[PDB]
């Protein structure tokens, strides 16, 4: 609320979705939150350490340069996966949906049968470079 | 395949070539780490893969550093490739592992593939290295 501020905000428009990018700080140090703006206003968040959205940069970077190849491999005729984990708790996940042309990002912490869920957000493939230049844009300025 | 630029770094008795090279797919980094005798480890990555294992070095560092949250393994699945970097210790010293296995078809499992181990000293060396061949001839 007034524990954390807000330092740098940036908006990108893709399709009918809206995302913000904003930076933010707090007791625990600097993060960055991007909120997508869906139908009805449903809004997703992702909320990335400056240090696994610089990697996140890059998985985004990695994804414009092999999209076709990193995606969903063609059936059997009747004749992919892209996995991050970090001290084994810590999950991101991405993967194209073929059908809706978008890149599905999902963090998660898995903790035997401790509980937890996480956070999702949906990039349409076609604003995947604007995306990523802004996210570039706000780590070149806010460490 | 094309050797585009090469740096060695010198890390105790160990060294490290970091190679660019082009082919059909595209660019890619060949690490070798030669031992006292020449034995050779290699790990070929993607240009991609080589800016993601940048930013991998990164944390790395700062778990390093620290006196006295920070990344110790690192996981990273790509394609029919998986990659882990394990920050480990023993009394003789700190050390970043680094193996590849590559997925050889469905039912063939995975091959164990080769593994190169970088002394924690040689961490900053070895990543302003990797930097300064993904500036000089990276894409992203
Ligand atoms: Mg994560």
């Amino acid at each position: 609320g007034p524990e954390t501020q807000e330092l740098a905000s940036k908006r990108v428009d893709i399709q009918n979705k809206r995302f913000y990018l904003d930076v933010k700080q707090n007791a625990k140090g600097r993060f960055l939150k991007i909120a997508e703006v869906g139908a009805g206003g449903n809004e997703s968040r992702l909320t990335l350490s400056m240090s696994v959205a610089v990697e996140f940069r890059d998985y985004l970077g990695d994804f414009i340069e092999h999209y076709a190849q990193l995606g969903p491999s063609q059936p059997p005729d009747l004749a992919s996966e892209f996995l991050v984990r970090e001290n084994r708790k810590y999950y991101m996940d991405l993967k194209e949906n073929q059908r809706g042309r978008f890149l599905r990002i999902r963090q998660t912490v898995n903790r035997g049968l401790g509980s937890t869920q996480g956070q999702t957000i949906a990039l349409p493939a076609q604003g995947l470079i604007e995306f990523r230049d802004a996210l570039a844009k706000l780590i070149d300025d806010y460490g």
